[PDB]
């Protein structure tokens, strides 16, 4: 039902054996190794068109938690970047680790923050998310960094959903959030093709790291890391870190925003 995961007998390092693409060329998270970041004069600055954006449920998802948006039609949309077409918002959700130091996928020249932001979108050219997720150009994927220090206020209300999904498939209703409140005003950032973090792995994201992070507390951090990879009427299992490391980067290209 979900038999991947972050733990020792079912982790990333074993996730190749039901997912061969685990092992692909165009993996994600990579390291970015900013001095070997190049400048591309056709990256435009992102075009977040996020002001109608419909938040519908959060999911616990069984590894993670997804708010989920109404993707129907274009009422958030991620444009321009390194992209052509449309893409849609169709859900965020976090990555952590079991401790500050630690739990962001991508890494800035090795370092890495408490957590990291996941907003994914789908080119409309596909008529929806799984079709789109097939092609090299079919996802989009805005990464957020959560650099431990100030609490986050616009983290609150995502916080405070955490008690209603407690365990794997649980939901609760969550409207009215506006996902650029998790955005940082300057929106430089990193862009090179990769793929989901999570099975099934696929490499049809464009991804789009933001190089300035987003502020959260220790001990909201402490708040994620209450959540359960169980389902109940299993044995519990605290949600503590499940983020995928840094994978090889083979033969690709980090551009940067505007440099
Ligand atoms: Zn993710």
């Amino acid at each position: 039902s979900h038999h991947w995961g972050y733990g020792k007998h079912n982790g990333p390092e074993h996730w190749h054996k039901d997912f061969p693409i685990a092992n692909g060329e165009r993996q994600s998270p990579v390291d970015i190794d900013t001095k070997a970041v190049v400048q591309d004069p056709a990256l435009k600055p992102l075009a977040l068109v996020y002001g109608e954006a419909t938040s519908r449920r959060m999911v616990n998802n069984g590894h993670s938690f997804n708010v989920e948006y109404d993707d129907s039609q274009d009422k958030a949309v991620l444009k321009d970047g390194p992209l052509t077409g449309t893409y849609r918002l169709v859900q965020f959700h976090f990555h952590w680790g079991s401790s500050d130091d630690q739990g962001s996928e991508h890494t800035v020249d090795r370092k890495k923050y408490a957590a990291e932001l996941h907003l994914v979108h789908w080119n409309t050219k596909y008529g929806d998310f799984g079709t789109a997720a097939q092609q090299p150009d079919g996802l989009a994927v805005v990464g957020v960094f959560l650099k431990v220090g100030d609490a986050n206020p616009a983290l609150q209300k995502v916080l405070d959903a955490l008690d209603s999904i407690k365990t794997k498939g649980k939901s609760t209703d969550f409207p009215n959030f506006d996902p650029g409140s998790l955005l940082p005003n300057v929106l430089d950032y990193w862009t090179y093709p990769g793929s989901l973090t999570t099975p099934p792995l696929l490499e049809s994201v464009t991804w789009i790291v933001l190089k300035e992070p987003i502020s959260v507390s220790s001990q909201q951090m402490l708040k994620f890391r209450t959540l359960n990879f169980n389902a109940e009427g299993e044995p519990e299992l605290l949600m503590l870190a499940n983020w995928r490391p840094a994978q090889p980067l083979k033969n690709r290209q980090v551009r940067g925003f505007p440099k």
